[PDB]
């Protein structure tokens, strides 16, 4: 009938690397929602979503976990950056323009071997019963004169978490059991600094950690779709073969991670950028250099990147 | 014909612990909508609803008593910030809206294939009825009035509240079914006003809200009913829920008085969230059970104080204190 | 063909105690009504109203005595405040609206299952008359007009004022049953003016409201015929609701006098709200009985000076002193 | 086929009691209307519209004489305050919108006899861009002397209009090319060589209107088709009491209406609605069971019914 | 097919008097229309309009020569304010009504078809618009002024050439003739955007108008303003007739006042003019037949004397 706690984390860790209690967090909670729904109508609609606070660094997955659980659960998911409200209702109304275009989508898959009221029911049915809210650095509106203007989004946001109505253009949906997942830094504000009106509707509260030289190692590599999976795939196209040595990964983890230390660390997305920086003069030369094989290894990698420029600060500014 | 005071007193018992001069105030209310109404037209339209502001703490049952009141009086209700006006008429906008699905869905099967149903109703009718259903037993909660207190930039928020005067007042407002008089809209207004009184609010309101009653904190030994007694309490829940996944559930006396114990320890401690704090530490604890619950299947749990004791871990404080002090 | 000065004034007593200047006012003024329109062509249309300015404290028939004044002239009436523009073409507008459901529910319970009504209407002649109603006999009340007077930020107010003369002044704006003309409507602002003198509105509105007629404040002794002389007075209604129940109250003069010495007394110890007072004060009493009312059928009971006196309990006061004051 | 200068000011001297200067303005102006317009298609569309900017106090006739000169034209007018932007093009819109109101309205009595709305429409258009008149009150005031560049807004805002362009109105495209415009203002404090040179000179006639005087309420107060006091005789008619001011009191209730604004605030003439519903105060409550009888208003009528005056509260209070 | 430079101009020193460079760049301008639009498909539309910028007193004919040179040209015209902005495709939106109009005049007499039209309109204006936009100086530079120096950042895409949607389809700035106007008595032209300071090529100068030019402006001009008050009082009946002497005084004396105060330009003239017609203009209705004769005495009466002393004085010490 549906995945399971245990289950749903498989198939999450074929895409994030690490961030374990993450994942569980997720899963219970998609799992709890099977197991309402399961309940006899009194409770079936008593029970409430047990709404996650994600806490974490710059890209380390808590959106991926999200993103992915929604996925696996064929839910109708979206992503909202909270100071985007610095019409909140719109939030809710996005998301179920999403449920049609998924409840279509699998529509015409077996009206093809319809009506419109079925559909739009259909695609509310799925909203109110499985949306997934991904509220953004809900950290920034946090506190910390011009703040209760933040301080005010949650105010705002209340009546969703909480539960309310808006109304969409397919219909009434209900905010009541759509399970939302707020994320953040909290590198300045504790969690402790929402609203408590939210502060007790977002009861689950789990951690992220910072990602690592070693595990950029794996993220490089193992999940389904990695970068270097990706770029062989690609440069296959134009007819090279690629391969990356182990030492090579090695390598091109220790220097995303490298860098990240000394500067700007945006987490993984650092990989994206050091990839794209190594795989530089092949993804050009590609293309007339059909059926070569290139054999990406520590030296390559060593080459490619050449030098990190650091201490710019100091003497200019320091007496 | 309806309810009584205490007969609405007793439903409001059934989910709503403590917390006692509302649930009468809210009944006394409730009540004279059933005596006018009862009066010969002149009278019958003369007088009107006793509006009233509750005063308490977070979450210890001011709105679940008004929602609760609404619905056992299957009545058009609609919650509010009171902020959210730092277009008010919408209230009475969205009130009529919730009446129609209310008037609706009471003609479409308690007075009665899905193609079934359509020149049988008279969309010209159920508007109308949707109507009165406002104007009649429409119920208002008007949540946070005291954060649209004084205390420039003010004038603002004591702006909200000259704003909302001609609804509590009486006027009328179109709603997209026809005219609608908040004449005899029933409001209840909360807040905590631990800054402000309710006497710093405009006179004019002042007066309107003429029932003042207040809500208490919540307590360690509240806290130990709200958890089982209430229709479909917490654990009520989780053993429904646990249930489910075949697990069969149980919580030991000692187990729930260590789990209330425990929300109330932390709520003293720290930011005292009401009763959001049993839904926060029931998820705290249930935590393990949750996941495994699934594959668990057949397998009995008894939840006892050593069980909570140790699925809450220890408590943390005063995280502050030091880095800020000479 | 219609009532007359001391004629209405008669009316206006049976619901507003005292305030007699003020009734005058809106008398000579709503007879002026009959006196044009009665007037041949060139005047009929030269002649315009007299605009009234009540000044006066708060709650104590400012209101009353215009919705009353409307009511009894069967004319379309509105009242908004002069703060709430802080669309001003809005207030006509609404006028209008108002005198569709008095015209509307005037040739359906009058020129006349629910098939037979589409006979008559001719929908494109209702609204023609309602345009007139409005035009002709519209009372607008502009309340607390002494807030958008002067006192930066300051040009905010003192601009709703350049805002509302096109109305009072006579111009036209568009309606959704068409065009109506502000020239001949009957307005009435009102203001308490504890800052600012009237004469210090824009000249432009100083002149358009010929009229002044001062409000007094009620009194302990006006509290005790407030409390009983209206039709439909608050005790008369109590009494008309616990009936009801079936149980028979009655209030003693002493009672009276302690329920309104009593309203009074607060009052002047905090935010006097005027006359509202009572009717706080009435239900802070009526509490105990209005709950058990209901099953307290066939006893009767009898408000007197110890009951009242008993139902209230204290009165707070010296909150203020002390934590600001050395 | 229309008036002429002299022969509208007849017109106007029928409601607005002095202000001749300003009559004359609006009467020339209107009155190159027919001249233009009569010329041909090169001129006929290349002379513009000479309009004018009345200096004055408050309430001594520059709207009176601007709406009435609309009137007697039977023009499309509309009256706005300058302050009123601080979108303009509304104006021309509202303007528009009256045009219908006024081309329809005597497009029924033609239409007697025994429509064509695409035809209508088209002709209220032209009406409006032929004949329209806009009455820009206080412009004074958006006038200069930070937040100030709010009101020297307005003015940039209004050119268009007054310089000739065209704005969509929901009957179709009007030009303002040939509106004629009438500003007014007191300029107590800007001089109106204080507007936006642009401006300064789309407003050529500059016509000063005076402050009113005794002399003149004791005409204004009898004279004016409809007067205040032929109004009151009118209304108590109906009461059945036939009333009467005499001389003296009319003389009395004048010198008083004045009396007062110079005391306080000079509200101009509507000091005279003012104290005369002061004055009428009795009469008019009674009046209706008063009927058969005859009120002789004479200077003690008045000179009582009005009473005492305030004038010199300050001091005290705030000074030392 | 189209007239020409020198061929331009000489229509234009009809209504303009004087202000020669001017006339002159939006002659090469309009004539550069004709001359791309007649190149091969490649250059036909690689070729660019090339925007003038006119620096000029205020009301010295900046306007007038864009607003002829369009007339002229049966052209889509359209004026702004440039501060008008501090929505900015509106420009171009009420650019395409205004072609409407123009491209319905014209094929309701051809004719003695709604898609035809509206592509026919917009080519016009995609084709040969010529967009005034005023006092643009005014958003130059010299906090709160960032919100001018937006206004420019703005007109870009318009300039440089963008897209926008009209009710009638869309159409394309990429050729619109972009000619703005501004006196610069504060900012020099060099301080606008960058990106706008290089799509504004051609910088022109426009003088101030003197009192020999009054002269003329005065009675040259189709329907100069004297022209105009003969016509008019003609109408009432009466003959008036303006001598030398007398136009060598009101001119002489519309330059006086501007000296004097606040000058407006040429205005001034349509002020003075006014001031003096003054009486005539009234009575002119019964004073049929007559024949006036508008001399130098008449004027230097009529206006009748006005030299500054206001200031100092109450301000100085
Ligand atoms: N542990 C991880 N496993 C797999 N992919 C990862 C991991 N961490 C980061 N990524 C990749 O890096 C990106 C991180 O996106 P993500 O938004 O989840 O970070 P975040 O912590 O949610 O950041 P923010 O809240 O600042 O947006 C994704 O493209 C994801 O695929
Ligand atoms: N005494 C109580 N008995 C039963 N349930 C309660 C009680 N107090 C709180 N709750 C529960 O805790 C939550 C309290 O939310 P609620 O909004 O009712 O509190 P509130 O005081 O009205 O809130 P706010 O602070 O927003 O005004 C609800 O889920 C309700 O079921
Ligand atoms: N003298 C009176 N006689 C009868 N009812 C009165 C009297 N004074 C006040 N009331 C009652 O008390 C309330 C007074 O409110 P009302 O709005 O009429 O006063 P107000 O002068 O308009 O106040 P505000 O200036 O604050 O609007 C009404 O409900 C009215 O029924
Ligand atoms: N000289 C006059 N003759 C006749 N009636 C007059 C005269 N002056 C004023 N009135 C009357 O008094 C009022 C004068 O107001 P008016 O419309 O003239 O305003 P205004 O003088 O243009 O002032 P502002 O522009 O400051 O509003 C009108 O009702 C008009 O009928
Ligand atoms: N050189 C000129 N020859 C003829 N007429 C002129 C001349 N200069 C100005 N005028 C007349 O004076 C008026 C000037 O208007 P114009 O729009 O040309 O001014 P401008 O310099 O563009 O002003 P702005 O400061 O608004 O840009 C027009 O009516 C025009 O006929």
């Amino acid at each position: 009938s549906e995945m399971t706690p245990r289950e749903i984390v498989s198939e999450l860790d074929q895409h994030i690397i690490g961030q374990a209690d993450a994942k569980r967090a997720v899963a219970i909670a998609l799992r709890n929602r099977w197991r309402r729904m399961q309940l006899q109508e009194p409770l079936r609609h008593e029970v409430t979503p047990k709404n996650i606070l994600m806490i974490g660094p710059t890209g380390v997955g808590k959106t991926e976990i999200a993103r992915r659980l929604a996925k696996l659960a064929n839910a109708p998911f979206i992503k909202v950056e909270a100071t985007k409200f610095t019409e909140v209702d719109s939030i809710i109304r996005d998301l179920t323009d999403s449920a049609m275009k998924l409840v279509r989508q699998q529509e015409i898959a077996k009206n093809r071997a319809i009506n419109p009221e079925e559909l739009k029911q259909k695609a509310i049915d799925a909203v109110e019963q499985n949306g997934i809210v991904f509220i953004d650095e809900i950290d920034k509106i946090c506190k910390k004169g011009a703040d209760v203007s933040r301080e005010g989004v949650q105010r705002d946001l209340l009546p969703l978490v909480e539960g309310s109505t808006v109304s969409t253009k397919h219909g009434m949906v209900k905010t009541d059991h759509i399970l939302f997942i707020a994320s953040g830094a909290f590198q300045v504000a504790r969690p402790s600094d929402l609203i408590p009106e939210l502060q007790g509707r977002l009861p689950i509260r789990v951690e992220l950690t910072a990602l690592s030289a070693a595990d950029f190692e794996r993220i490089l590599t193992e999940p389904h779709a990695s970068l270097t999976e990706q770029y062989k795939a690609l440069m296959a196209t134009e007819g090279v073969n690629i391969a990356f040595t182990t030492d090579a990964v090695k390598k091109i983890a220790e220097a995303a991670f490298r860098v990240n230390e000394k500067t700007e660390n945006i987490g993984a997305r650092r990989l994206h950028t050091v990839m794209e920086r190594l795989m530089d003069k092949i993804s050009f030369s590609a293309s007339d250099m059909n059926g070569q094989t290139v054999n990406i290894d520590a030296a390559y990698v060593a080459d490619a990147l050449g030098e990190v420029v650091e201490n710019e600060d100091l003497s200019r500014f320091i007496l």
